[PDB]
């Protein structure tokens, strides 16, 4: 139990690799408040994984688009839990469009979930986080590689935490806090199956040849969210099965 | 005149390095299109920089947080000159402010002008461009080295377009339009000038130890937008004078 | 113990960081092989064996290898640590300390991979011990150091290109230092043991989908 | 012209790329030195002298920069040039394959710098030719030339702090080829005259600030 006594916060915790990061934050000794925007089943379920194999949560449903409820939720976890030591931002979301196509709405929305909330919720954690902390963006491998059309404005979205996790290294240096960006490739879930022509044209492009598994970027995050990792600062750390080599 | 009969759009186009890249452009043979926000007599000045020495130029007030102000920009300049070659975004806000304590204002803002208004700008002028065309991005160094602290936000607002130059590059290429980067250093201009201890203590980390001009950045967009850049698309391309090694 | 029945071998492990990942990847289980500088020593029962090679002479890594594999089997782990600095101006290095650091940095860092490739099973790890002056390189004086540790950056992503079909991983571990304080975002330096936390991380069950990646481990100095 | 009175040394000259910054670096008025491979050739009252060096030569290539100052005087720019490349998987690459891109696309670039570094004006400029494929090794047997040519990362910005007190700029031109359609954005092979007119630039008044630099011509290859 490496995080016994520490308290987390996971935006967008309630499926994918936020519930696989919930679960194992949980499992390791930590009290976890995490947010949810769409299915209060899929919170409940995510709860009931905690709880049941006796860990503390609070479940928070949050718009991650909103920046008042963010700053809530994460004052919420505190009256809840106590001062933070972990802030993971896993909120994300993904629209393809062309450079001449892409809808001026659809490139307001990745803004504000993939960038502005990312800074939203690191400000009001750091408020209220204990020296020694741990703050771990949930980033992309399309910062550094996009190998095709479609994906201009989430790539974007995707870069800016190199240039916000290198700022924030150094803003929180001074407290111990270590701040990250976590690249994944492409992993497995219900909205990005590994399965049919896209993830076959996608795994051609790695070195690994399957898709990741939500487990498996879990683990990397708590290995960043560890006693062990208080060095590892500033620093944009790919997860990708080779995507980007 | 290797831009002869060439078309060019700068978004903020009337001071600093805005204007030595009008500049440039036009005494190379482009009819230059620029934007400004701030001064009339700014503006009007650099339009009678161009036509003093021959050159055709249109002034355009257009504020860069405003999407529709921006992209009626864009169809003025075309109306009045035709399709265009080039495209410049240099529009560009900073805010200090540590992560704990900068206002939420000043982070919508930067994202607004130094994110938001570079893809609606590129969107725009892309539906309105040539093949065999230029699109050039005025980045920061401050996207790959940020030394200190207070510029988490700006340094995220200008790392997002190294993964926007890369998607936009794959977008655009088959229309043989390149898509780059210039990540400047330090240029001496009357709001950052080359003069005070800041400027010390910044030339210490240079490996040139002066602040570039503005006809440098200029020379480098210029060359760019050229004849003999056609292959150099998706980078990002330091000009810093070592700030970044 | 995640490494229990697990083969390992460590280029440079009787000092600092490369002692401190032997003695992290034994006490997961690991049997260790690791060379420092024909002569060797082991305990009678034990599962680590340290072996005298000089990282320059590819003669005696690769009879270091082969040793390991008679000892323990094939390979699951390699991880490359040996390393050389030496300061020196571009107009003043002396081509000796050049030759030397091209030799120990990238030469033998590719003759181990090549070799431990050979006798590895499909699953394995390698493992290169970079530097964060491949990234950063703020003082003069660091001109070919910076060069010889830059190097590992494509080495890595090319050798988990060629392996990457055996399931073996290929990572460049980047470490800062273990007036460099005013760079230093967290205001102290590494400890050996986080170094080796991290290397253990990456050649652990958990950590099959990582490889190509340069990572850094610099108490944010090259932010 | 705007390098009338310069002088330039370029460090494989004879064909395609080299051939090519040669005849742009003259045409701009440059005084032009270079190496193929004691033997020399040249014009009278020309400015371009040709020069037989291996460039795994150490000795040679001295020899070769001692020449070039001994016609014209200080350099005011060097273009490293000379490149090497041989595919081999990890497992399979001959020790005399690495050994000789070693040689040639990393050993040699510092050799030419040093010398030339020795006998070069005070705002100068070096421009050594990467690759891509030190940012995006997308198959299997590029690994040590990736190696190789990522090396150039580091050593670049070490040199450029090097030297930046004398106003020499370093820099490292990295280009992409001039299956490999498919990671190309704009579909087409670069032409030689392209990556010269960048090197050009890079060499010329214009670009003073730009040092440290690795610096991208590759179609979008790297995107
Ligand atoms: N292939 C991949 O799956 C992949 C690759 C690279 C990077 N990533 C990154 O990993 C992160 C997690 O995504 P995933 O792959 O597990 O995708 P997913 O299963 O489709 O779920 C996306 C996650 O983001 C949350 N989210 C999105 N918009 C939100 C909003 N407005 N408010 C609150 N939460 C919001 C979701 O919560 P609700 O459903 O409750 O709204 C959910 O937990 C993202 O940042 C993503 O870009 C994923
Ligand atoms: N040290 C440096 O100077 C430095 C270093 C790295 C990067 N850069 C980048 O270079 C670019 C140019 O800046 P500069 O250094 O020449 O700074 P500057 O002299 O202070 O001017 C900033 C420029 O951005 C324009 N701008 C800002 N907000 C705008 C808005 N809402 N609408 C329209 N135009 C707007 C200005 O036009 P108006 O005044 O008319 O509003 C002006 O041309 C920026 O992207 C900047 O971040 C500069």
């Amino acid at each position: 139990h490496p995080l016994q006594g520490k308290v987390a916060f996971v935006q967008g915790g309630s499926r994918g690799i936020g519930a696989a990061i919930v679960k194992r934050l949980a499992s390791e000794g930590a009290a976890v408040a995490f947010t949810y925007a769409a299915s209060a089943d899929r919170a409940e379920a995510v709860a009931s994984a905690v709880t049941t194999a006796g860990g503390k949560v609070l479940a928070i449903k949050a718009d991650s688009a909103d920046a008042a409820a963010l700053q809530q939720a994460v004052r919420q976890a505190v009256s809840h839990f106590g001062n933070l030591d972990i802030l993971v931002n896993n909120a994300g979301v993904l629209t393809l469009g062309g450079t001449e196509e892409l809808a001026l709405d659809d490139l307001d929305r990745m803004l504000a979930v993939n960038v502005r909330s990312v800074f939203v919720a690191s400000q009001e954690a750091a408020r209220h986080m204990n020296d020694g902390g741990r703050i771990i963006h949930i980033g992309s491998t399309n910062a550094e590689r996009v190998p095709f059309g479609g994906a201009a404005v989430y790539a974007m979205s995707k870069s800016a935490l190199v240039g916000l996790t290198k700022g924030m290294a150094r803003d929180l240096g001074p407290r111990s806090i270590t701040v990250n960006n976590v690249q994944p490739g492409p992993v497995d879930t219900e909205m990005n199956p590994d399965a049919g022509e896209l993830a076959d044209q996608l795994k051609q492009l790695m070195a690994i040849g399957r898709y990741g598994k939500d487990e498996e970027i879990a683990g990397f995050v708590a290995y960043l969210a560890g006693p062990q990792a208080g060095y590892i600062t500033g620093a944009s750390l790919s997860i990708d099965g080779g995507f980007s080599a």
